[PDB]
């Protein structure tokens, strides 16, 4: 229809990518997937209350932490209702309910209506406690006073969705091979290695007699194997590989109808460079002008009580009790799986209990499949987002137990599939097909609240404007998303993916227009402002929403504040107004563009280090953390939030010293100085204690640590908190300057250096409590979020680092030491910090 087609050029100028394309498709699995989504999306949809889905009511259930209660010591909220003149301030409960307080406002004037935030798109309704909204947990925990405004209801007419209405061994002929350039140095030859996988656990392999690496090979040579066609589970992957590894394709043996591959297939290969999960993926790659190919023919179909003893049984139990990176064995597997109605009885064994299970046999399978069918421990157990994580990596291709996983996340409150969605979405690509109980199950958290699907709108868009390997699976789902969010929803996506393009265009001529020799030249420098111009014309649009931060509307960019960041790169520095006249602050809002770096591994860190807050939180501590907004948009770019009144703590050395050349106390002075009052300069030194505290335990057990003054930054208010995460040693980062600030000097004691390691141990500890999550998290954050990395090696460093095993009173003491080394240092590394780190 001339509006129709219309419509989905709009969704494909939002997605980044065309899902109306079958150029680079050799079935119709996607089809297949935008077809059987419309159903999700259409359940949600209609299921979604719009009284809330406009609103999008932001809480948590959870209890109210311990450290956030001093606050309210009088069980009297202190509300601030504003409107256009008189802000009455009147004084709630915090169990008071925004129906409830919308009394004490009516009842305290005599002679519909909602609150929400001044200067934020956030509003408190719902029966639900004034004390579950995270913005007043927010404003508790920074002594800034609840604010809100009294406005109507949003017309929820807005949230509009437009109109919708054999028994042989398996074979496998390698008929060729052929790349179109060829000259490349050495006269070597090379062969093909077919792989039938399930789950990264390869189930046969054949290969291929060399023949040269000429423009052209064929082989006309037919590949049997062992596995018979009624054995090859759902699943299953026909891996092909040319060794002489350069590249490789999969091409999955079992079809989304339940059906044996058949059929002739050229498949264009994904390039190798000198484990990760883009091995893992189904498609093909799209440039079929310059990448090896592979020619096979496929030809060959519906898909198919005592009790443990008791010294095995406390065999089995040592395996359960095991980290997830500590591999098995042939004696534990057949352990686990002979009693396989015991190692039932406990969830945290089904990780194992399921890398047991010989996938390569029909019977075995069956009997699988009919293990998982009373599932009353596993069904009734408490979530566990560990082990549920855990069956959803590279190392599970059954949907069925991956099916059980999600079951668990269905469980999940909003607040917390935030915590989450980042690393849910990229377990999407370990699904073997597209449509997955994984995705249907982001795709309806969605459509059932604006937040998630605001963020799961620029997760999938990081994935598909730079993942070729994944584009076109998390497109679909992208696109099924759109459908079902609103024309609101849309209206702003629209306005933000323009404001970031130009924003993206202007960022890399200034890139350009600046050399490797530190400059930030006079040019350079009329040349942002001169360009920042030409875009603040029409088309940039007068506002949009803040993608890291949906609450927050951007106006016009205040120009007169605009700059460029020194570092190699020329990250670009912007600052907004806010386009809500409601605010009550003087703040701007500032955004950093940048180039050169990969933002996802950023986004993952940051994701990790609020799962580490909230860990911390339900054991009664904070630390203080500083996860800020991290956007990845692009290939080597994206942006940044910039959080106000912080410096590098370089900066703050050199601003006292010199340059080339560190005054252990330049920072006690820095904070004494940036500080009005006594009373601010002691809280200042607090919150230095616990945020500092906070990124030396969570920056320790990431290996991330050990970096240069320049990639640290503190407020003129007390917090620090690092940044840059894109890839004489030292466990972390605890200079004489904050050892001063504390108060201490080579090996000594204090009342607040004693705090230091007070609040450190124990929030150490804390996280060792989730040793098995935080191994998952991170050996998943490696496989989609780093180049290519031994799934063993690099994921041990987890495991050494939260030292597994290690009894607590040790570990107590195994932090301590690692704090003594700083002294060892004092400003050993920081000095020496301007050659560089490997290894
Ligand atoms: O990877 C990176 N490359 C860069 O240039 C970074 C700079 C940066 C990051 C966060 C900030 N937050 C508040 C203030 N200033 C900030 C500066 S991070």
């Amino acid at each position: 229809s001339e509006e129709s087609q219309a419509f989905q050029r709009q969704l494909t100028a939002l997605i980044g990518y065309d899902v109306t394309d079958v150029s680079n498709v050799h079935d119709d699995e996607l089809e297949f997937t935008r077809r059987g989504l419309v159903t999700p999306r259409m359940a949600e949809v209609a299921s979604r209350d719009p009284k809330l889905y406009a609103m999008h009511p932001w809480v948590t259930s959870k209890p109210l932490p311990e450290y956030l209660w001093k606050k309210i010591a009088n069980n009297c909220i202190f509300i601030v209702i504003h409107r256009s003149t008189t802000s009455q301030t009147i004084k709630v409960s915090p169990d008071d309910t925004p129906g409830a307080i919308l009394q004490s406002f009516f009842t305290k004037m005599a002679k519909d209506f909602v609150l929400r935030v001044c200067g934020r798109d956030e509003y408190l309704v719902g029966e639900t406690p004034i004390k579950n909204f995270q913005w007043v947990r927010h404003c508790l925990k920074n002594g800034e006073e609840i604010h809100v405004v009294l406005d109507t209801p949003p017309d929820p007419a807005l949230d509009e969705v437009r109109k919708e209405e054999c028994d042989r061994k398996f074979r496998v002929k390698i008929r060729g091979i052929d790349i179109p350039v060829l000259p490349r140095n050495t006269d070597l030859t090379v062969f093909v290695e077919a792989n039938i996988q399930h789950g990264q656990q390869v189930l046969c392999q054949r290969r291929t007699s060399p023949k040269p690496f000429t423009e052209e090979v064929l082989w006309n040579v037919w590949l049997e194997f062992s596995i018979k066609i009624k054995d090859l589970p759902k699943g299953a992957l026909l891996n092909l590989q040319i060794y002489c590894l350069l590249y490789y394709v999969n091409l999955l043996l079992i079809d989304h109808r339940f059906l044996l591959r058949r059929g002739e297939y050229v498949l264009h290969m994904w390039q190798i460079s000198g484990f990760n999960a883009d091995k893992l993926t189904s498609a093909t790659n799209p440039d079929k002008e310059n990448s090896m190919s592979i020619s096979i023919l496929l030809d060959n179909h519906p898909i198919a009580r005592a009790e443990m003893p008791n010294q095995l049984r406390k065999q089995l139990e040592a395996i359960i009790a095991t980290d997830p990176l500590n591999p098995l064995t042939a004696e534990d597997k057949e352990l686990l799986w002979h009693f396989r109605y015991e190692s039932l009885k406990h969830p945290k064994a089904y990780p194992k209990l399921f890398s047991s299970v010989k996938w390569g046999q029909q019977e075995i399978v069956a009997k699988t499949y009919q293990l998982l069918a009373r599932r009353e421990v596993w069904d009734q157990s408490a979530l566990d987002v560990g082990l549920t994580m855990q069956l959803l990596d590279c190392n599970f291709s059954d949907e069925n137990v991956r099916a059980i996983a999600v079951q668990k996340l269905e469980s999940l409150e909003d607040d917390d599939v935030l915590h989450y969605l980042l690393q849910l979405v990229q377990a999407v690509k370990f699904e073997p097909y597209h449509d997955s109980a994984l995705a249907r199950f982001l795709l309806k958290r969605g459509l059932r609240n604006k937040r998630i699907g605001h963020f799961l709108f620029w997760f999938l868009r990081s994935e598909i404007a730079q993942s070729r390997h994944y584009q076109q699976r998390f497109a679909v789902i992208l696109e099924a998303y759109l459908r079902g969010c609103g024309t609101a929803m849309l209206h702003d996506f629209t306005q933000q993916v323009q404001v970031i393009e130009m924003l993206q265009k202007v960022t890399l001529d200034i890139k350009s227009l600046s050399a490797e020799k530190y400059d930030v030249s006079s040019q350079v420098i009329s040349q942002l402002k001169q360009k920042l111009e030409n875009l603040q014309n029409s088309q940039l649009p007068e506002s949009f929403r803040v993608p890291y931060d949906p609450g927050l509307k951007a106006g016009a960019l205040a120009i007169e504040k605009c700059k460029v960041m020194a570092s190699k790169k020329k990250p670009l520095w912007l600052e907004f107004k806010c386009a809500d006249p409601t605010a009550l602050s003087n703040e701007t809002i500032g955004i950093i563009f940048k180039h050169g770096d990969d933002l996802r591994q950023d986004m993952l860190i940051l994701q990790i280090l609020r799962i580490m807050e909230s860990i911390w939180e339900t054991e009664s501590l904070d630390l203080c953390l500083l996860p800020y907004g991290c956007i990845s948009t692009g290939d080597k770019i994206g942006m940044i939030e910039i959080v106000k009144d912080a410096t590098t703590i370089a900066k703050i050395q050199q601003s006292t010293v010199g340059n080339t050349g560190f005054k252990d106390e330049v920072l006690n002075h820095w904070l004494k100085e940036k500080s009005p009052t006594e009373e601010k300069f002691q809280a200042a030194v607090e919150r230095f204690v616990y945020s500092c505290a906070g990124y030396c335990v969570a920056t320790f057990v990431l290996g991330i640590g050990d970096r240069h003054n320049d990639n640290i930054m503190i407020t003129e208010t007390g917090n620090l908190f690092h940044i840059d995460f894109g890839h004489e040693r030292v466990p972390f980062v605890l200079t004489p300057d904050f050892l001063f600030v504390m108060g201490t000097s080579g090996k000594k004691t204090s009342p607040h250096f004693q705090k230091f390691q007070d609040i450190c141990v124990k929030a150490y500890l804390a996280l060792r409590h989730h040793t098995n999550l935080l191994i998952i998290l991170f050996s998943m954050m490696l496989m989609t979020g780093m180049p290519q990395l031994t799934s063993k090696e690099d994921i041990e460093y987890i495991r050494d680092a939260l030292t597994v095993g290690k009894n607590e009173e040790d570990a107590k003491k195994y932090f301590l030491d690692q704090i003594e080394v700083c002294r060892d240092k004092g400003w050993t590394v920081q000095f020496n910090w301007f050659l560089h780190l490997v290894l």
